[PDB]
This record gives C-alpha cells, sequence and structure tokens, in this order.
C-alpha cells in the first residue's frame, strides 16, 4: 500500500487558488458570468478551451481567459471547473465526458474537481432535473479514481441563485477544504452582503460550544483567524482550557453547561456588550458508546440531551429572543454516524441525525437573513484503524479541516448557504 | 487472499464496523402462508397515531402478537380486532420474529428513550433472520419542527440497530405521511417476510393513495408485466417472482439472447418481445405486445450494462452507450408509455439504480451518472404520475450472480463482507423487492428508491 499524499491546506489569504485553473461549460449554460467574476475577484491564472460562448462570458467582466490549446497533454491545472447548468437532459450528460476525460490527467495534487449545476428541484423541465441529478453519480466517481489528493464536489445553485455562489466557489479552490469531498453543496438564494474576504468574520462576535479543547478549539481559532472575537463555552470544571483557549486567539470565556435551561438567556447576555451575537457553533457533543442491550438509560439520555436536545433550546430562545444578529449564523455538528449509523451508537447516532432533522427544519422557518447549517466530520486526527484509511484522501483528516468548513459557513457572505449538511469526511466509504 | 485481506486495513475496517464474520442463512419466501413464522412483539409511544393501521394488518396475517403494558395500544388494537398476548417484561427467554414499534407518537427529542424503553429490553431477544421495523412519521409532513427533528432521528436509530443486532435482523423505519396510515399494508407486510431478507438499514415513505382490493397471496393477479434485460441473471429471477405473484410476464432482452428468452417464458408461462431496449420504437413495440392481454400493468427497467474504465481511458462511445441503455432508454419507454396510453390505470413503473448511483466508484463515472439519473428519473416522474400509476426504484448492492466470479477478487471480497449481513444477496431478493413496488396493493409507494444490500457499509 501507498502512504497518504500530503493535502496542502491554508497558509494566507492570497491567493486563494495557486496555480492555473481551467474552466469550461456546456451548451446554454447560465452560471458562467457569476464564475468567471469570482476568479476575477481571486486573481487567478484562468483558461478556457474552444468555447465562444464561455469566452464572451468572461470578457463580459473582464477576465482575461487564456486560451488552453486541446492538444496539450502536459499543462496542469490546480482547479478544473465545470457549469453544467446548461445540460437539459441525459443525452447531454456527455459534456461532463467532453470537458473533464481530455484533462483528466492534468489536475494537479491537492486538487479541485468542481462541478456546479442546477439543484434538480429548481430546474423547469423534468428532464433537465433528472440529468442535474445524474451529476451527483459522476462526481462522486470522480472523486474516488483522480487520487492525488484532489478532491470532487457539485455546487447545485438554484435556479436564479448565481449571485449567491462566491463564497462556496472560493472554499472550494482554496486548500480550506482539504478534506472535504464528494459532497453536494446547494446555493440558494439571498442577498449578496458586503465582505472583507481577508476577514470574512471581521466585526463579528461567535459563540464555541464545547470551546475548551478538541475540535472546539481549532474551530475557535480559524474564527478568529477570520476576524471574529469569539466566545469559548465550555462547563465551569474546564475554566482554565477555556482561558488558555481565549488568550490565544483574543477572545473571552463563558463557563456554562449548555443543557442548562438558562443556557440561551446567559448566552445572550453575555454577547449584549459586543453588539450582540452573530454566529453560534454547536461543538458540544459527547459519546457514550454501549451496545443497546447494555446501555443504562441515563447513557441514552444524557447522550440525546447534549448532542441535540440542548442545542434545541438554545436555538429556540435566542430565535424568538433576538438573540442572533441580522445575517446571523447557526453551525451545527453531526457525524458520519448520525448518516450511516454505527455498532454501539444507537444514542449518538440518533442524536446526530436529529441534528441534520434541527438543520433542515429550521432552515425554512429562519428570518432576517440568519442561516443553519451542519459539518459532518469522519476520520479527524485527535475502529482507529478502519476509519483512517477508508477514504479518497487515504488518510485522516485534522480538526482544522472541520473548522475551516464551519468557517465557510459563518462567512458573512454566506447568505445563500442554508440547510446544507456538508460531510468532513476525505470522501469517507460510509453513507446512506 | 482471504487472510491478507482481513489483515489488510479494508479488513480491519470490515471487522471493527461489523465484528469477525457470522453470517446467518437467511430465511426467505416459501408460501403466501404464513407471512411471518414465530411471535410479533408490537410497542407504541404515548399518543402515537399509526397503532390501528398496524394492528390491523397484524390482525389480517394471522400471527401470534404480543404486547407490553401499554394499555392505550391494547384498546386501540383490539378495537379493530387484533389479540395482543401479553408480554412480561420480566421474560429474558421468549423469542420474537418481529418487533414493531410506532413511533408516530414521539413529539420531540426527549421523547426519544421511547425508543430505548421498548428496545433495550428485548435487544436479544430478536430470533436469526428476524426483524426490527419502526414506523413514524415522515418528517417532512410532522405537524411540528420538534417532531420533524424526532422523527429524522428514527433513522440513526435504525441504521446503528441495523449494524449491531447481527443474527441476520433486518432493520427499517417506515416513514407514514400525515393522514397515509391506510396505505401501510403491503409495506409492514413486505418487511415482516422473509422476502425482504436483503432489505436492511433503508427508508421507505407511504404516501396517501386509494386503497385497492387485492389477493395478497396473488398480489399480481390478473396483470401483465413486462421485464427489460429478462433473459438470464437478475432480470429472470424477476420474471420468476412476478409470475409467481400472478403476473402474465412479457420477457424483453436482444435478439441475440432468443434462445434464453423463450427458455425463459416457457418456465413462468409468459411471452417474449425480442427488441433493443434503446431502439426510437421500443416503446411501441412494448405497448403492442402487451394489447391482447388487455393492456400493459407493469415495467420493470432491468435491462443495464457497465463499461468500467478511468475516465482518462475511456472512449466516447463506453460513456455514451452506458448512459444510453441505463438511462435515456428507460427515459424514452416511459415518456411514450405514459403520453400514448400504454399503462393501465394503479400501473407500475420500476426501475433499477445502484450502491454506485448513490455513493460513486472507481471506474464508473459513466455507470455512477448513469444511476445517479435514474435515481432522478425516479424522484422527478413520481410527482407527475396521473391514473393511480407510481414509479419506484431498486438499487442493489453486492448479489451473487453467474456473472460475479468475473469480479477481480478485491471488489468481490469487500461486496460479500462489508455488509451487516455479511454475505452477499441473492438474485432473488431483488426480484422481491422488486415485485413488492408492483404489487396491485402498493398504491402509496411512489417516489422511493430502496436499496437491496444487506446494509452494505457503502454509501452517500
Amino acid at each position: 500500500l501507498p502512504s497518504p499524499v500530503v493535502l496542502e491546506r491554508f497558509e494566507s489569504a492570497q491567493p486563494v487558488v495557486k496555480g492555473a485553473v481551467l474552466v469550461g461549460a456546456a451548451p446554454s449554460s447560465v452560471l458562467s458570468g457569476a464564475i468567471a467574476q469570482v476568479l476575477s475577484n481571486i486573481h487567478t491564472d484562468s483558461y478556457v478551451g474552444n468555447n465562444v460562448a464561455l469566452q464572451q462570458e468572461a470578457a463580459k467582466v473582464g477576465l482575461n481567459l487564456r486560451p488552453f490549446n486541446a492538444g496539450d497533454k502536459e499543462s496542469k491545472f490546480k482547479a478544473v471547473v465545470f457549469d453544467a447548468s446548461g445540460i437539459q437532459n441525459s443525452e447531454q450528460l456527455n459534456e461532463l465526458y467532453k470537458f473533464f476525460n481530455p484533462i483528466a490527467r492534468q489536475v494537479a495534487t491537492s486538487g479541485r474537481v468542481i462541478v456546479i449545476g442546477t439543484t434538480p428541484e429548481t430546474a423547469k423541465t423534468v428532464k433537465q432535473a433528472i440529468a442535474q441529478r445524474a451529476l451527483e453519480g459522476f462526481i462522486k466517481s470522480v472523486g474516488k479514481e483522480f487520487k492525488k489528493g484532489i478532491t470532487a464536489q457539485v455546487v447545485y445553485v438554484d435556479e436564479g441563485a448565481a449571485a449567491n455562489l462566491e463564497s462556496t466557489l472560493r472554499f472550494l479552490l482554496s486548500p480550506r477544504s482539504a478534506y472535504v469531498s464528494g459532497q453536494v453543496i446547494r446555493v440558494s438564494k439571498a442577498d449578496v452582503v458586503d465582505v472583507d474576504w481577508a476577514k470574512p468574520l471581521a466585526g463579528k462576535t461567535a459563540l464555541v460550544t464545547g470551546a475548551s479543547r478538541g475540535i472546539g478549539e481549532a474551530i475557535a481559532h480559524v474564527l478568529a483567524r477570520d476576524g471574529a472575537h469569539v466566545i469559548c463555552l465550555d462547563v465551569p470544571q474546564q475554566q482554565a482550557d477555556l482561558d488558555r483557549v481565549a488568550a490565544d486567539i483574543g477572545g473571552s470565556t463563558l463557563a456554562i453547561d449548555i443543557t442548562a435551561a438558562d443556557a440561551g438567556e446567559k448566552i445572550k447576555a453575555a454577547a449584549a456588550k459586543q453588539g450582540g451575537l452573530d454566529i453560534i457553533v454547536h461543538n458540544a457533543g459527547i459519546t457514550r458508546d454501549k451496545t443497546l442491550a447494555n446501555m443504562k438509560p441515563e447513557l441514552w439520555d444524557l447522550v440525546i440531551n447534549i448532542n441535540l436536545s440542548a442545542a434545541e433550546r438554545v436555538n429556540d430562545y435566542l430565535l424568538e429572543n433576538d438573540g442572533l444578529n441580522a445575517n446571523g449564523r447557526i453551525v451545527c455538528v453531526s457525524s458520519i454516524s448520525g448518516i450511516a449509523g454505527n455498532l454501539g451508537q444507537t444514542n449518538y447516532a440518533a442524536s446526530k441525525a436529529g441534528v441534520i432533522g434541527l438543520v433542515k427544519f429550521t432552515a425554512p422557518i429562519l428570518k432576517n437573513g440568519i442561516t443553519i447549517n451542519a459539518v459532518a466530520p469522519g476520520f479527524i486526527e485527535t475502529i482507529r484503524e478502519a476509519g483512517r484509511r477508508m477514504n479518497s484522501m487515504q488518510q485522516g483528516g485534522l480538526p482544522v479541516d472541520v473548522a475551516e468548513t464551519i468557517a465557510w459557513f459563518a462567512s458573512t457572505a454566506s447568505t445563500g448557504v442554508n440547510g446544507n449538511v456538508v460531510r468532513v469526511c476525505g470522501q469517507s466509504l460510509l453513507g446512506a
């Protein structure tokens, strides 16, 4: 067996993409102007084949699209981006072949395959809905086949929501998404909001539960790296570690039990002096693994309470009592076990499938531009021989990989990212 | 080779998730009666709303049914004519072939412990080849957000039970749309029965529709079915089960397969149609072939091919052929039948996807695209169907066929081991699931994609 490729991860705000991007599009596509504008914004060398319509879209936004000689098998591209919105029926799925077959060996190590389509439920015809649905099978197979640490994603843009794609395209193009692969992201219509892309949380106040250690600590570091003032929450027994984490990020502490009845009240009170809470990350979670036959009742109850019920109560309080600011963010943490189940985890998997429902059925009732999304981490370094290699990256992920994905959800610019559950698993074999 | 696989990281991955291989010989269908061999234990959360419909099914199938100290459940079952015998909660010895729980009364996450209350005491008393069945309210139809969330959580529970209980036991969640309880029966019978032997870990949605009369012993009696790819393999097995259930089966396959088609049709009292399903006139010829038998009721799109190649090495025609046979040809035929009076009322379209359409696979960019498209064909055709017609798909996992010996060792070994049954499935397992969709009674089963995979570890 080979040992795993070393993945490229975030080093600095610029460049967003180190290396060249190759763009393609199907005939009659509608997202190419929005894609070209992002590539212009991030000042990357961008290339295109013999597609006049796509060349015209980049001209309209001032993107110098360097033509890519189709006889060139030697050049390497850090990302390949395909607008599939123009695929109108199953026979036009060969537009995927026409773009990706000629360059399938020219994606760089730690590269990116990104297919951008139209959300199948928003497609105007059944034939297009079917074709757009098929894109997920294609990208998941690419994710397993291309190797070299390359990730593969489909971004579905709701019909008419091209203006809302930028923060998602930026995340996927960048090394920040190093451990996100095989996934489906849905972009919906929302107001566009000004942002400093170098500090996309500047001026915001975030709260991270379970912040004193582990992934919660990593979350707090990335939110502070993006410009946020982070309130680090954990139980008073963890005050020393809370103080350590807060001192490392210029943050503050809130030492309470998130399951207490008054937790939402105290969270709102804590953020009042900063001008209110913008971002809450429900990272607090526990496992109490036991076969159901051996499991004690309180170990069922505790896992449901901390992992699910507690976040419900806090969300209910904040949303009903002006506890989150406009354009605010709720980010939850599910798990692959919540999607796929796991032996000894009837309690944990129930709780984390609950978290998926919390995201999916809260998202439609949010107002004031608030969004709710979740990450579903796979094998992250902190069954262990099992998890580690059983993914397209052939390695476990790092806490920063989960934190980067949470920070993309929390970005001031991700107004149109809502109701998503995105696995952070390097395309783990496991699933539903 | 086998010891090396076990010692390898994927072999250790299997053992950490499923334990060491202890597969069971799975019970499969033998006769229409009894539906369930053995006793059934029924339970319900407080304030549940599906227990009268569940009890009516258990009364219809004449199974020995038991209940704990749930007075409301006992009273509702008695009202609809079901005798529920008390199950002494101190009895760790009795075995149940099926345990059925009405979870519709779970109104929020704190009430998820009703799952623990019912299932923890009997977690070692489910029989070999038994059934765990949780029946809830479809989350998208729940009246409150809190209940939607709690009903969504049921899937994580049942998927974990499916991996934990072992012994060939399957675990399912059936979601019943609010108001659709009378449409549950064919699904509950399928899951209670050995017919569903290789279906586990799955989510089935029951929606509101007319309740139609049926002979449960011959649930396709009087109907005409067409099976594509019928001359061998899974298509042959589908044809056998549809005939077993009472249908006249038209077996369709390419003219080069005429000998095998003739052999299969004579084995089931059916007929043949020797055409290429991709032909522009395949829809016309299908309708013509059923015309002299009262028209076509059921079509099973089982024809399918692989042309496995990395995308870099794949030729254009090997992309095109896979999309055409596996996806575009079924679209054309459905479009023709649905627009030109080619399917009878209460008709059935059943498609075949694949785990690779859900999970992706190296060397299958073409095949996985085509089979993900099949999921879209089901999901986006279902809402526009009229006249009681339904469309569903099976998504088979690793099935033992005559083609399995051609699969390279490591892919085949992972296929056999990486599922909760710790074994590959049989073609009849796929056929039974298709037959349940095709049932004259399955009127409120529409738009479902159900994996037939023994709860394979793979997925999305």
